[PDB]
RNA sequence: UCGGGUUUCUCUGCGUAGGAUAGGUGGGAGCCUGCGAAACUGGCCUUUUGGGGUCGGUGGAGGCAACGGUGAAAUACCAC
């Protein structure tokens, strides 16, 4: 159990908005190690059609307690511009053997302009239908594997949708401040309520709830 | 008796592989002694293919997830 002195201070009938929940989120987590509290939203527009899934990304503010994940595949003057920085698993053309041998937990596997065919002639039989490839309009295309892979540096990417009616993206950690849990919360209603491709209904935001390693939830308010 | 709603309580979810239905994210490695995990017999619920609960004989009480297995995710520990 262990449900008091952290839920006794919790009532699921009042409010705790932006400048208030931020000074009461790192609190409701007197459990074990570092404890992050989720930020819940509800995509319940119409959860059973192909044009209601948010097929886009989000970019976290500062620097989380994590790192940077990008398995580059390059050759030439792109190896010293991709190993002397801090990406992930970089070498040469043998990165088709590191992503077809027995491990695919890597992220945005980059390439080279004239070497896109390395992830299109050799890894379009396996890595083809994975939706994690470099193309000339989305993530990282061209010789931009040092400037806009910084969108994979300063911002936890993440792209997912479901079949029920719950969508909750993380802020990172609570190992910061009471003005930085609401600074990470200025990029979640700033990069997640913009999914309107084909058809939708009326009124989007309704309320908000929470989640930890021992809860709980004080319904977050909304406004200016 | 019927019409439904709301709220407390109650759980099915195998087109794929994956030993045993993972239902989702974060703390993804810890505590749990304070709120439905093992399968011998003519089963209800999923339908006499395997699988949570069983009514009772039958009678190892400490563990599991995982590296592996594995996939845009994994079978457990805490909640929405």
């Amino acid at each position: 159990k262990r449900y008091r002195a952290l839920e006794g201070k919790v009532d699921r009938n009042k409010q705790y908005s932006i400048d208030e929940a931020a000074a009461l989120v790192k609190e409701l987590a007197t459990a074990k190690f570092d404890e992050t509290v989720e930020v819940h939203f509800r995509l319940g527009i119409d959860p059973r059609k192909s044009d209601q899934n948010v097929r886009g990304t989000v970019a976290l503010p500062h620097g989380t307690g994590r790192s940077v994940r990008v398995a580059v595949i390059t050759k030439g003057e792109n190896v010293q511009a991709a190993e002397a920085a801090g990406a992930d698993v970089v070498g040469s053309d043998e990165l088709i053997e590191r992503i077809a041998g027995g491990f695919m937990d890597f992220d945005a596997v980059v390439a080279t302009p004239d070497m896109m065919a390395q992830i299109g002639q050799k890894l379009a039989r396996l890595l083809g239908p994975r939706g994690l490839l470099p193309n000339p309009k989305s993530g990282t295309v061209g010789a931009d594997v040092a400037g806009m892979v910084r969108g994979l540096k300063a911002g936890r990417i993440e792209f997912r949708n479901d079949k029920t009616g719950v969508v909750h993206a993380p802020i990172g950690k609570a190992s910061f401040e009471s003005g930085n849990l609401s600074a990470n919360y200025q990029a979640l209603i700033s990069a997640l309520e913009g999914a309107k491709p084909g058809t939708a209904k009326g009124v989007f935001l309704r309320s908000a709830y929470l989640t930890t390693t021992m809860g709980p939830s004080i319904p977050l308010a909304l406004g200016g």
